[PDB]
């Protein structure tokens, strides 16, 4: 249950994400990465800025030495910090997520976001009056870099993160590119559809993949609790009624029919077995116009400061 990329690699079409937020112990990561594997999940999202790839990373050299999985049976996603886009910063930035993991090659390195920040040891860079601090950065350069580091066999495939459509092109029309990003990983689920870059995405070979598909964590620090609960949605939930499923695996359903790769983030270890499932049923397409119809262009995620920023997707 794989989709092949535009690079010739293949990516598994469920993946399980990793964040977690620092009030869960970071053991807990290497423990539900390998209940994931357990259950059946092979694609893996991590990230530098997740603070979890030493965990992740453990999981999977684990699950290798008990002999349930080979290395090359599993897809291992990295990205590269937003402090880290100047070019000669991104091989190091790499090269670190390999040694924290313990892993010689990742299956996906991404461009985190477009949003570049200043360089430096802080996640996140702020000034004198607390701001954040932005840096400008051809991203053609930084990319530039990411290309090196495939033929460098550090990174199977290169990609991008929280791109809109006029980023992709910038990169698509780069004079003398080697590599198309093979996906774009996006905010992506029924009060979110992208159906637009999703599209564009299609007509250029590039794969969108979904993360928050469940409506996100919700996490206080950047989600309004007066969001709508994605997964407390009446069509939702009678869709998920008449499939006896659940709402959740309605949502990752959705996107699985429309060609979407899809995320899946769980520390529980019955709903990391549960989102497996997704493989067991099918929605009609009436079913998935429905589902088409609930989009509300709410974007989970927010940070006012983030906004400013010249690169901002959603500009
Ligand atoms: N590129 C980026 O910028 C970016 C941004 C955000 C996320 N991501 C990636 O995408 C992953 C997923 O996105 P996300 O973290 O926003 O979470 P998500 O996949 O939208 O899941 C959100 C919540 O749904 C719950 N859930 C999972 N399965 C369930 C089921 N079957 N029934 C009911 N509830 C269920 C989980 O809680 P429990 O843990 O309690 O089950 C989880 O906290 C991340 O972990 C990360 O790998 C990438
Ligand atoms: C510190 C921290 C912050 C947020 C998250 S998270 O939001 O749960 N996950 C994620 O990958 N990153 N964010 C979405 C992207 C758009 C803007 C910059 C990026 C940040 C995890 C960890």
């Amino acid at each position: 249950q794989c989709v092949k990329l535009n690079d010739g690699h293949f990516m598994p079409v469920l993946g399980f994400g990793t964040y977690a937020p620092p009030e869960v112990p970071r053991s807990k990561a290497l423990e539900v990465t390998k209940l994931a594997i357990e259950a059946g999940f092979r694609h893996i999202d991590s990230a530098h800025l997740y603070n979890n790839e030493e965990q992740v990373g453990l999981a999977i050299r684990s699950k290798i030495a008990d002999g349930s999985v080979k290395r090359e049976d599993i897809f291992y996603t990295s990205k590269l910090w937003s402090t880290f886009h100047r070019p000669e910063l991104v091989r190091p930035a790499l090269e670190n997520s390999l040694k924290k993991a313990q892993l010689d090659y990742v299956d996906l390195y991404l461009i985190h976001s477009p949003m570049s920040l200043k360089p430096g040891e802080e996640l996140s860079p702020t000034d004198e009056n607390g701001k954040v601090i932005f840096d400008i950065v051809d991203l053609c350069t930084t990319w530039e870099a990411m290309e090196k580091c495939k033929d460098a066999g550090l990174a199977k495939s290169i990609g991008v993160s929280n791109f809109n459509r006029r980023q992709l092109e910038m990169i698509l029309n780069k004079p003398g590119l080697k590599y198309k990003p093979v996906c774009n990983q996006v905010e992506c689920h029924p009060y979110f559809n992208r159906s637009k870059l999703l599209d564009f995405c299609k007509s250029k070979d590039i794969v969108l993949v979904a993360y928050s598909a469940l409506g996100s964590q919700r996490d206080k620090r950047w989600v309004d609790p007066n969001s709508p609960v994605l997964l407390e949605d009446p069509v939702l939930c009678a869709l998920a009624k008449k499939h006896k499923r659940t709402p959740a695996l309605i949502a990752l359903r959705y996107q699985l029919q429309r060609g979407v790769v899809v995320l899946a983030k769980s520390y529980n270890e019955q709903r990391i077995r549960q989102n497996v499932q997704v493989f067991e049923f099918q929605l009609t397409a009436e079913d998935m116009k429905a589902i088409d119809g609930l989009d509300r262009n709410l974007h989970y995620f927010n940070s006012d400061s983030f906004a400013s920023h010249p690169n901002y997707p959603y500009s």
